[PDB]
């Protein structure tokens, strides 16, 4: 199930419109309050008109709208489940604006939701762009809006969130697809369920920032539920998802093609371990006792070029377990881990102990010494998140998290990580004051101009509970060592949620939930848009523009030139992200140093290091003097 995150409005003196009505089937029936009666636009009578068909609500008063509810006819009839569509407010009932939710619903008999962002309107409009099985008609046997208890302007300076996305699944991981710009999601074999699951098939959806369009697709290809894996961009441009469900099994998802390819077993079944992409392009993995059986499972290396994992023995998972109550299940799993210098991986936490991997011969593990500070030793971070914001520096940030995966007091602790050289320990600090909200289950971005977006979460983690959920999300701003807070978004983000970077430089924030017939189930996803988009009238601010890159290809410690239509202060590179469980290993920023060459034409080099400069696909930013930045330019980056 789902559920609004408003209050129904009392629907008594409602006058609603309809873009056509068979008889019997009135657009008031809509409105009724009778799950038996629905609203159908015209059929064999006055033919059967194509949507986009309309449903339109004056609630005759000013609400403060934050959702509303669509249930399916309950006949035992699919005719006008709608697939695509979107809704408007309006405070006078013929301007618009732009949809405050748009996607797709997926095609079956359940109540659907669009919830956002609060906002006063008096009409509410729904667009049926498409019926869900691609017939012409739309139906609707009760249409509720909801209402928060109050309103507040969002705060000016502080960003902004929506539109939100409406997805036919709960998307529990993500990725960007780098050549095409969309957004790639997947529950598991079903759209809000795990358990129960028989194997072998992911449900995935995608939704396209250029068109607005979700779409899904069934992965059977590679025999593979793909909920609860490992999931890593390789260095030929990859993405590597591993385990879960089905604990033995690899799929490749190939960007240029759009399509899913059939990977190595690997060797060692796993469920929730992290895997890491490495500076030549290959990934390890180790830990993940959520499936496959709980046991000591080290690493293992997966190489794009060969299509196989080797087992690495002695890449030793014992030094990174937790101490977590319920033991191995979960001490072992979302390592923090980054692909780093000459085949290296870092790992982080959660565990007090920092590690590192070594990837040659068998494998090998170093002690990194205690994540800590002059707070003192910081305790087990399960499910506290970690981001390279600086990959030139070596920077890592980390934040959150509960000493055990449940039923555990999140906490505010950060830190801020220095790597060098593999083999060292790391010199680590506390981030200011730590996080304003302690949260576990939250997920983070690095976003173009280094600063690190934090959001979603609860105070104590409780998985599939919205419980003591955390509704401000928090930027930490490392020349400032600052964390600042943003305007708060309607919808809890907690266990399953995901963040993702978007080309556009925005941040898409979605899922929560995968419980089955727990109401707290989120099909959607909502945009937030940071600061940095903004002018200071509030409007969206005019943004730099790339009008000529050398190459879309470029080897580690290559020169790529550009020209702008503006002056260029700063730029960076923003390695594509991945996402679930609270881990991304994939996104990494990199500071770019340029060379003014006059004209508004700038070079950079990449890092020659590609411990730094992790191969695959990165998004090239610029920024003018005003801290704009443009939207991305997509760069592979190879060895
Ligand atoms: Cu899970
Ligand atoms: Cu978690
Ligand atoms: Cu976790």
């Amino acid at each position: 199930a789902s559920a609004p995150i408003g209050s129904a409005i009392s629907r008594n003196n409602w006058a609603v419109t309809c873009d056509s009505a068979q008889s019997g089937n009135e657009c008031n029936k809509a409105i009724d309050g009778n799950k038996d009666t629905f609203w159908h636009t015209f059929y064999g009578a006055n033919g059967d008109p194509k949507p986009p068909h309309t449903y339109t609500i004056d609630m005759k008063t000013t609400q403060n709208v934050n959702g509303l509810s669509m249930l399916p006819r309950q006949d035992g009839n699919q005719n006008g489940w709608i697939g695509r569509h979107e809704v408007y407010l309006s405070s006078d009932g013929t301007n618009w604006g732009s949809p405050v939710a748009s996607g797709s619903w997926f095609a079956d008999s359940t109540t659907k939701y669009s919830n956002f962002e609060t906002r006063p309107a008096r009409y509410v409009r729904l667009v049926a762009i498409t019926e869900a099985n691609g017939q012409p008609w739309t139906s609707i046997a009760e249409i509720n809006v909801f209402q928060a208890s109050s309103y507040t302007a969002p705060q000016p300076g502080l960003g902004r969130w929506g539109p939100t996305i409406d997805l036919p699944i709960v998307p529990a991981a993500a990725a960007i697809e780098p050549t095409s710009g969309r957004v790639l999601m997947w529950s598991s074999y079903r759209n809000d369920a795990f358990g129960g699951s028989p194997g072998g098939i992911t449900l995935t959806s995608s939704w396209d920032p250029s068109t607005g369009i979700v779409s899904d697709r069934t992965v059977t290809v590679t025999k593979h539920d793909m909920f609860c894996p490992g999931i890593s961009m390789d260095g030929n441009g990859q993405i590597v998802v591993t385990g879960g469900n089905d604990a033995k099994k690899t799929s490749l998802y190939d960007s240029s093609s759009d399509s899913w390819i059939p990977g190595p077993d690997m060797q060692v079944a796993r469920g929730y371990q992290s895997s890491a992409t490495m500076s030549d392009g290959r990934v390890f993995t180790i830990g993940g006792s959520w499936s496959g059986g709980v046991f000591e499972k080290n690493g293992e290396v997966y190489s794009p070029s060969s299509k196989t994992w080797t087992s690495l023995p002695n890449a030793k998972v014992n030094p990174m377990l937790t101490a977590d109550k319920q033991g191995l299940y979960r001490s072992d799993n979302h390592a923090w881990l980054f692909g780093w210098k000459k085949g290296s991986v870092f790992q982080a936490g959660p565990s007090t102990a920092m590690n590192w991997y070594y990837t040659s011969g068998s494998g090998d593990v170093k002690s990194a010494g205690k994540r800590q500070s002059n707070r003192g030793v910081a305790p087990d971070a399960m499910c506290g998140n970690a981001v390279m914001y600086d990959a030139v520096k070596g920077k890592i940030l980390t934040f959150g998290g509960s000493p055990d995966y449940q039923d555990s007091d999140a906490t505010t602790n950060a830190h801020i990580i220095t790597l060098g050289e593999p083999g060292t320990s790391p010199n680590t600090v506390f981030a200011s004051n730590g996080l304003y909200f302690a949260r576990t289950f939250h997920t983070s971005v690095v976003l173009p101009d280094g600063s690190t977006f934090i959001t979603g979460g609860q105070r104590r983690g409780i998985p599939f509970e919205d419980s003591t959920p955390v509704f401000t999300p928090e930027i930490y701003v490392p020349e400032q060592d600052t964390f600042y807070k943003q305007n708060p978004n309607s919808i809890v983000r907690v266990y399953h949620s995901i963040s993702l970077l978007l080309p556009d430089g925005r941040v898409f924030n979605g899922g929560g939930g995968l419980c089955g017939d727990c109401t707290t189930n989120h099909f959607d996803a909502q945009i937030f848009t940071p600061n940095y988009l903004y002018n200071s009238n509030g409007n969206l601010a005019t943004r730099p523009k790339i009008t000529r890159t050398s190459t879309q290809s470029v080897k580690v410690g290559g020169r790529i030139t550009i020209s702008t239509d503006s002056s260029i202060s700063k730029a960076s590179l923003i390695r594509y992200g991945t996402a679930t469980h609270t881990v991304n290993t994939d996104q990494r920023r990199i500071p770019l140093t340029l060379t003014n060459n006059g004209g508004n034409s700038y070079s950079f080099q990449v890092p020659s290091d590609s411990g730094v400069a992790l191969p695959g696909y990165w998004m090239l930013f610029v920024m003018n003097s005003a801290g704009v930045p443009s939207v991305a330019s997509t760069i592979r980056v190879t060895q």
